[PDB]
């Protein structure tokens, strides 16, 4: 007998094989800067945005150390943060079956931890998915290269109707972006996942599960706002001068997640005041100094 | 005579943290490779095989394990750690036994060249078997480096290391090239206000008795700032640009020893096949059937 | 009316490192179960089955993923983080949704306790449905524990938080029986001195309000605490000695949930599969067909 | 086409115990758990840094890896080069040099089993004496009561080890081989010749055998005023922390600190040190670490 009275996070930051080697070599793509910051920090600061709290974070066996380096176990910032271990890339979908004991009987969300968000009222928009508590939830955004995707089809009324990976002909411009909201079923449906001809365990297999069964809702990311990955040698470099942009000419920082933590009332003044002192020499702590005397709106 | 090469890829401190929180600075990617080829390119094009790196305690593995022991590039790689961030100048105590009684040359692991005949102007300053040399970039902001003035006639006349005043817009280059003097030299020398060993220090030793060669580094040669944020991206691009346009990659080590013939075309075949999926495999590839000029 | 159970499995910051680097300190073992599984008991034996588990936020989620929701034990568990250190009084101001309008009890996550009995002992203060209980042990060091001070008829007269200058050798233990007013009690509460919510302050209330009851635990039951080293070490050494003298176990909740017939013997069999290839495993599958009085 | 200017890495196999030391092992896995006052992985760490060993590899399940990661890092803290391998499935002792096959590379190697402590006088210089010899391999054969739970040396009449066994039923001798091993190059492609026991693993035994059987093995003595205790039973963790208890209680001094050890072998040096007893100056051990910095042990 049960008795019956949230949402768990996770960050894939697994290895991306050899295809920006030699550029990765020597570290993980997802502990490279954007800018002024290591990539994890966005992809983290986008769960924070949702509310979560407790992550777990997958990377490789190798890796996994520097994770734990920068990011310490979240108590720093007003969270839980675990780790994993993923010893070989087997696919997206594996998360859940590395993270099962972690996630546990909870709702869950996965991000990509080389994907990046900016937008207006998107910490409006993530509340929305997360607050959903059935069924899963995903965002679609028109892109120029479909193919490189998982893409959504629409009918004439709206409803998305197909999902495919990687079409060689995409039916829409509309790709899956690389974070995804679950409820307590997507366990059980990644077990059942046998893995696809590129030998991986598919995450658009397990949104077209939720599809099939009527529980997926597909909201559109609007053109008012950039999903970015860092995908190649380019878009990294194009990745950062965005970032710089905007942070150079707001004099606000996007993904700081002691900004976050902060706003969210996880960490209070005196404990952003610990935080910046190690770093009071340098552009970052002295932002988060700031922080503690302007309103910002 | 034989010339040894050091690189000296040591902690920026808190500089740029969180950005170098995880790994250090010169592990970073510019562009397309990892920022230490560069400086490693710079000291192959100078005709230099046999190279000491020096990093952190914590970095020097992530160094080993990315370079290997240089044999299959046609290099004799060794490694060597700076325990603490205490001066430029330790470099010659650190890699001592390393030099020995042989000529040398230090490489910031963080400095990027590029421009024309950078294999000739390398191979004249390596070629002069006593004194040493330097050379002075016009900058915008010269007070972050060694800068160094000049008489009415152009001789370099002195050195001063971070001035809050410059007496010139001309400062001196992460890449030096020394005779056996170096090591004596840098053991005797005494920590600065700052609380470092100081590689102009070692450089003024040269000047007082007129055997330090500043040669200047002219306005057609790229020397890049990689010391902020803003300046790593700025360095990402022009290599991004120079690449893109060109379809030649700056600082390959690999096209670069097959080239001075320290590996043959069966070895960069070999080389080539791990990276076969990816563009830089297609670049190494592509060199064996190509006629680049 | 139903009583609801609390467990207090606060942080001990860095007072057991290393060895709680490893893993924190109500996951360590008391000689061969983890240390959570005493203070479980104790409130299983007082007939206890909806339990809320409160500990520092890095470490609830080890107690979830090691105990779940006590569906397998016929138990009810929930979770809840202590963001902070700030007082063991915090418990019930974190707790008060849990605890509703039900009477409650409060148990700490280091505290053990062994003796004939102990079970009825717990029903005593169980059903006295107003008011509050406590226990009185006699100990060595009163100074280490909240005092309870006594007059000649034995009647309970002040309360001290660890005294500089102790009243009497009888300490309260980590065991607290309350009736529906403690949450009110502890939102009343102004901080201590020491900056803590402290558990004897919400006892003196009650004590100042004449319904405080202070029960004697005899010298015949062992009341340990495991919050040290030394004290952990002892503690196995007494539950070992135990154990392998009657070849029963102290404070294994499946072998309480079916005794108080929370579980049945299909469902205590299941339970003993996992763990067939171990002694308690083997424990577990022996309770099914010995009668143990 | 190689040049020269010998290195010997180290393994711990800190493996899963299955269940048999569960439910305690339910919350936490068995080289995390306490011998008195620090984690058992301190122990056989504590021993390969005794021996001169820098370059760690700890191999352990998927479940267990990030733990240990979590506790011990990259080991730079302490001057060590601590790296990680995952043993997906309990198939032996002796699967340690396919695992850890390109982390030895070319090199020297020690294993040490995750679950033994070693406390004695100069120590330091019997693991010298067998880290020193750069061919063949090196083992320690120590006086047990219950040597049917090893492997087990025979010697003959004068003192030469003419076989290995494990786990006899019959023992030959009361002298069991410790859980640590120094090998030279050879060891690797010597375990990539076994094939399962009756047990189903490859076994270390076998290994010790094959050196054994082309005069490679030395066998050198653990003497009785040497304590070798194992601590992957209730009763014996247990009595390995009072055993521990005891040392340090009466010494002021401790077993197996990786961090004084470090200090003592110059690979960490006096500023280091003060940097990790700041976060612990609230306990005993920091404290420890704290009064190293001032206080000449000889
Ligand atoms: N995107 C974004 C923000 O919206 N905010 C504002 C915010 C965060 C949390 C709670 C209320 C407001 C940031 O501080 N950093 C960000 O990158
Ligand atoms: N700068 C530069 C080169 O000049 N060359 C040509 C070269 C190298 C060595 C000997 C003769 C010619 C490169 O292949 N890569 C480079 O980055
Ligand atoms: N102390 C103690 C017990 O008395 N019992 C027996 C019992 C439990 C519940 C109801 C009736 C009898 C145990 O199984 N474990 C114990 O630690
Ligand atoms: N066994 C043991 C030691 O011998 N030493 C002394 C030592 C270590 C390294 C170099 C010289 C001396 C310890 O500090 N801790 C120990 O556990
Ligand atoms: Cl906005
Ligand atoms: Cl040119
Ligand atoms: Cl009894
Ligand atoms: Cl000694």
């Amino acid at each position: 007998h049960h008795h019956h009275h949230k949402r768990k996070g996770i960050i894939l930051a697994g290895g991306s094989g050899t295809r920006l080697h030699p550029a990765t070599l020597a570290i993980s793509k997802q502990l490279l800067p954007v800018y002024d910051k290591p990539m994890i920090y966005y992809p983290l600061s986008t769960l924070m945005l949702a509310g979560i709290r407790e992550i777990l974070i997958i990377s490789t066996p190798q890796d996994t150390p520097r994770f734990q380096q920068l990011l310490g176990d979240g108590s720093n910032w007003g969270l839980d943060l675990q780790y994993a271990v993923q010893p070989s890339p087997d696919g997206l979908a594996q998360a859940f079956l590395i993270g099962e004991s972690f996630i546990g009987n909870d709702l869950s969300a996965l991000v990509l931890g080389d994907n990046l968000y900016y937008g207006h009222d998107f910490h409006e928009l993530l509340g929305s998915a997360s607050q959903r508590q059935t069924g899963a939830s995903v965002f679609a955004y028109h892109v120029l290269d479909p193919e490189r995707y998982g893409v959504v089809e629409f009918d004439q009324g709206g409803k998305a109707i197909s999902l495919e990976e990687k079409p060689l002909e995409p039916k829409s411009n509309y790709a899956v972006t690389g974070l995804y909201f679950y409820d307590q079923q997507v366990v059980d449906i990644a077990r059942d996942l046998k893995p696809s001809p590129r030998g991986e365990l598919e995450i658009t297999d397990v949104n077209r599960a939720y599809l099939e069964r009527g529980q997926l809702s597909v909201e559109i990311m609007g053109r008012g706002y950039a999903w970015l990955d860092t995908g190649t040698h380019d878009s990294l470099l194009e990745a950062g001068q965005f970032i710089a942009t905007l942070e150079n000419r707001q004099g606000l920082k996007v993904a700081c997640p002691e900004e976050i933590a902060y706003r969210q009332k996880w960490i209070d003044a005196a404990q952003l005041e610990k935080l910046a002192a190690p770093l009071a020499k340098n552009g970052y702590g002295q932002y988060l100094k700031r922080l503690l005397t302007e309103t910002v709106y």
